[PDB]
């Protein structure tokens, strides 16, 4: 019946097609028949057996052993590719993207400065001037010093920290007057049951600055409200911003101050 | 179709047929097949393109037919992204990163609207001054209160800031009060008034206040001290004028830039 | 020069000068290959759309080859001809993120800037009898008064200063109080301030600004005592009792500040 692959050759009839059939083929300038990855490529003269390869690198997938479904698939070399792209035009590309970074990184940083507490620069300050003449009739006694009933309230202020785990350096300096005796200042955080800071000053009967300084530790980035109370030590009337009788000091309107300055505490040891 | 044989095309000894089947081919050439040699005998090979590469042909043209190899465009770039983004930064950042870093730094250290850059200033006062100038309900509102003990010139580095002014002065006088006044140059009256006491012995007499800044421009403040309604007040010295503990002690006045924030 | 079939070792092959199969109307001309179609095969020219490398050595009739590959500028030009925007925003995003992170690092470290300022508060709650006097003699010595605290601070920025506020509850029989801040390794205090008590407790303070000398831990200490005479109680009444019968607090604060030239 059938002859055999390999060795015979001539012309045969494939259906209606009249085909030349051989083991192999050598035509033209080809000094020998086809070898690996070679194909028949005609010049204007007698053709030559070209080999297909990859310049710069290109995916070439040949299936040699397969006599059924054999192919040459062609693709990109990726890491070899983009490298070349850079190695050609990377100099202009950088220029363009730089005249974008100009605003690009800046607006971003300056946004992070202001949005972000954990930076942790950008600290809050607030000062609160107190001008009123106040007759402080509430005393401080050993009985009320651990409670909320010490003295008379002269201010109440709401502070908010811009940075996490920070404190407020607090100075309250208050023009006070009282008939020869001592003056007590209590700073109280709302929520607490007793003052979070106590201090003392003196007046001869003539006005003197009485102050409280302290550093209070901040819980959240939540707004917090401190009241300031003032009274005599165990006995006396104290006037804030006034004389010993409540008249204007020097006939004018005088100012006391309470100020909160955010600060980020280094470890003491 | 029909014939297959050999003929003479000009000077060339040719061969012809309707098709051709060599080597391991079981049938002659079909769609997109080409003759591709192997280590033994040629096989048909169907040219294709991986990773979505352009490979298009023209079969419909019997003459001037051709195959074209092209770019994936979308596929390609999508796969370049799909692999390597890391190298670009480490490779080319430095040249521009030098410029950007060292620029944004200088911007951070110049910009008055950033809210960084807060100036601080400390003016010590080691002189002994007899403060004969009194403070009476009459001069309290004028420029004539007290005796001037110092003057200071400061400059805001930031916009919309305040100065936290501390004035801590060592004073003494016979039993009575000590008034301090801080006056801005160009005003008609003190812009902060304070009070202190001395029983006859040195005592720190202290004024504190927070001032709203009107610019990025050099303001000058003057501090003056003196008796409250009556009495001579000595600064940095005893009740009579000589050294305290027989040394010169210093007083200070300080300006601290702070930047009030909003709730 | 001839045509026909012949034997090459084991292989029986066809040979001719040229070849014309299928729909081909003539043999193979320059840059032509035989490509099988659905019907009979045609002649074909290989080409490159978009631009791709197409290098043929026909001249060399030995090891002759075709090669293909990227054309670079034309390639990417097409890449952006379709996608010329998204690439920008993506890569700019990543690199802006990288440089941003590096800057943040460089701010939170570099002491040469003027950002990063240290703060410390040292509370003092203990009742302390300061029998140490302060007198002409020991004012320039280390023996002035009784030491109520020792503190250690480290600056985070160079050319810096510490804004020191020491506010101490004290009590003594009608007389003056002295406060002295001493740096370790100095022969004398570097800050001397004064206060008063009538017999009831009153805040006595010391304020000063000290110049920092480097970035390394430094240690000051605060001595309190009577002015020339008297016993001074820190944090109590003049008889040592708790004030209002509770523990009280005294404070010493170090705030880092960056000084500007005084005018």
């Amino acid at each position: 019946g059938p002859l055999g692959s390999m060795g015979n050759s001539g012309f045969y009839l494939y259906n209606t097609e009249n085909c030349v059939f051989a083991d192999n083929i050598k035509v033209g300038q080809m000094t020998e028949p086809l070898k690996d990855q070679q194909i028949i490529l005609g010049t204007k003269s007698t053709p030559v057996a070209a080999k297909m390869t990859a310049s710069d690198g290109i995916s070439l997938t040949v299936s040699n052993n397969s006599s059924t479904n054999a192919s040459i698939t062609i693709g990109l070399d990726a890491e070899k590719a983009y490298q070349l792209i850079l190695e050609k035009l990377g100099n202009q590309i950088l220029d363009g993207i730089a005249d974008t970074i100009v605003d690009s990184t800046v607006q971003d940083i300056l946004d992070k400065i202001t949005t972000d507490p954990s930076l942790g620069l950008l600290k809050a300050f607030n000062n609160f001037p107190i001008t009123n003449k106040i007759q402080c009739n509430g005393l401080f006694t050993p009985s009320n010093i651990e409670t909320l009933l010490g003295g008379t309230e002269i201010g109440k202020f709401t502070v908010t920290p811009k940075s996490s785990g920070s404190m407020f350096l607090v100075s309250a300096d208050i023009i006070a007057s009282r008939m020869e005796g001592g003056v007590v200042l209590a700073l109280v955080r709302e929520g607490d049951s007793k003052p979070c800071a106590i201090s003392y000053g003196y007046s001869s009967g003539v006005p003197n600055l009485c102050s409280l300084r302290t550093s209070i530790t901040n819980t959240g980035l939540t707004p917090t409200t401190y009241s300031l109370r003032v009274g005599g030590l165990e006995s006396g009337v104290v006037w804030v911003n006034a004389l010993s009788n409540g008249n204007d000091i020097l006939g004018i309107t005088n100012t006391s101050n309470v100020s909160f300055l955010e600060v980020i505490p280094q470890t003491n040891a």
